[PDB]
């Protein structure tokens, strides 16, 4: 019998791995390290001429070849381990993996690997590819690390630098869930806009480096987003970093540089108060 359980050690939720490690914490730590060493080397590599699922598979192989026998292989196809057993079987099921990869490949061909596009089209399309990869979940494990590097490389070849380190866990989760369940890509587009705009990335970075907590919660449990030029926000001034105010609105936190606000606007603000901020264009 091919079985999904043949991916794991007997009676365990630990994946079979080239380290022989059954302890889940120890396994996770070692995999994290091996794949982080591979990632740093991949970041420096020349990007490919064409971005497609074969490059995605290459990245997964490079990231996980020291960890998994199946590095570079997709989960829809049975995989035969060296021990003789065969494994099979975050949501596309079966043939849906191949369809998802096909659709991403078609998108990338049609949009010239996202090169030569307007900024708005670059954002709509990289967000859509990230969401499609989410849904496709083509690998047994390591999808997130592989998707991220793929998008980093894609952005690099198009002239942008992506900094995923300014995205909170809560922001990534809510953006991903909303894209998949409500078909709403707006949170994902805003995420990619922030992390590809060096000014917005720096605003978010200074916030993260200054504050462990926002509004009585760990910052990683808060959706924090950069303020956009031209927008008016109304909410509660809940926290203050040296450079920025933090405005709570519709359950999220807008990080607004004090450099973008006028003295008149600044004198107006008191921590805990409701306020209305317009960011100039």
């Amino acid at each position: 019998q091919a079985l999904p359980s043949h991916y794991n050690y007997p009676n365990s939720l630990t994946l079979k791995n080239k380290y022989g490690i059954t302890n889940h914490k120890d396994f996770t730590n070692k995999c994290a390290h091996d794949s982080a060493k591979a990632a740093i080397n991949l970041r420096q590599e020349e990007p490919p001429k064409k971005f497609d699922s074969s490059y995605l598979k290459y990245l997964h192989k490079q990231l996980f070849k020291e960890t998994f026998e199946w590095a570079g292989h997709t989960r829809d196809l049975p995989f035969t381990f060296a021990d003789g057993t065969v494994g099979v079987m975050i949501f596309a099921t079966g043939n849906k993996v191949q369809d998802g990869l096909k659709n991403i490949d078609k998108m990338l061909i049609e949009k010239n690997n996202l090169q030569g596009l307007s900024h708005k089209e670059f954002i709509e399309n990289i967000a859509e590819i990230f969401a499609c990869l989410n849904y496709t979940h083509p690998f047994r494990e390591g999808n997130g690390r592989t998707q991220r590097i793929f998008c980093e490389k894609l952005a690099q070849a198009a002239g942008y630098y992506l900094d995923f380190s300014v995205v909170t866990k809560e922001r990534m989760s809510e953006a991903s869930i909303t894209a998949a369940q409500d078909s709403n890509l707006e949170p994902m587009k805003k995420l990619f806009d922030d992390i590809s705009n060096p000014i917005k990335t720096a605003v978010l970075k200074e916030c993260i480096n200054s504050l462990k907590n926002i509004d009585h919660k760990n910052i990683n449990d808060c959706i924090i987003v950069a303020a956009d030029k031209g927008l008016t926000y109304k909410g509660i001034y809940t926290d203050n970093s040296p450079d920025s105010i933090i405005l709570k609105t519709d359950n999220i936190y807008i990080i607004c540089s004090k450099n973008d606000l006028a003295p008149e606007q600044l004198k107006t603000l008191k921590l805990g108060d409701e306020c209305t901020i317009t960011v100039p264009m």
